[PDB]
């Protein structure tokens, strides 16, 4: 109830809304019931949790500290806006974004990483990422560890996740529901933040 008290933890989670038109958008779809999840169970571990969302169907858990944008730009000055002050961040959207170049056949421009911006401007920080692939898991997942300067990279197919830490441990779990995976999450954040 207390294992995590007086930790930040900032997370990300929901689709990014990349505008083409007035009236068009395009979507980077993520769920973030897996976001919203761990916020909630943070918040029951004690932690002080920020939730930077993109447009969902969900309602933020109750003392979740939560702020609601559309596109992948806004998430990022969001995040960055918090950085300093968190103890952790978790990034649930194992898709990365892409965007149009003009807002009135379609030019698609890179969008800024927003895992490799934390990266890059890291501190005492833990950066939480994920990933979701079909081939070469174990691989890709530990070269985005790599490469992107995390702690921990979760990859997935109720779900099944394998957990890849820093340290070169490697966690693999069942037929979990989302709040179960949430759990085992925090439980590895909870002790990272021992060994510091």
């Amino acid at each position: 109830s207390n294992a995590l008290q007086g930790k930040r933890i900032l997370i990300t989670a929901g689709p990014t809304r990349e505008k083409i038109d007035p009236v068009r958008f395009m979507t980077n779809f993520s769920s973030g019931k897996m976001g919203y999840a761990i916020a909630e169970v943070a918040v029951n571990l004690g932690a002080e949790v920020i939730l930077v969302s993109g447009p969902t169907a969900l309602n933020p858990p109750l003392h979740v500290t939560t702020v609601q944008v559309e596109s992948a730009q806004d998430m990022l000055e969001a995040v960055i806006q918090h950085y300093q002050n968190v103890d952790v961040v978790i990034k649930t959207a194992a898709v990365a974004d892409y965007r149009p170049k003009y807002v009135h056949v379609i030019e698609l421009e890179r969008t800024v990483d927003i895992l490799k911006t934390l990266g890059e401007m890291k501190d005492k920080q833990l950066l939480i990422g994920f990933a979701a692939e079909t081939t070469n898991v174990e691989e890709y997942a530990t070269k985005k560890l790599r490469e992107k300067n995390a702690n921990m990279i979760v990859a997935n197919d109720t779900n099944i996740v394998t957990m890849y830490r820093k340290d070169g441990e490697v966690i693999e779990l069942p037929l979990l529901t989302k709040k179960e995976v949430a759990r085992e999450i925090l439980k590895q954040i909870e002790m990272m933040l021992e060994d510091d």
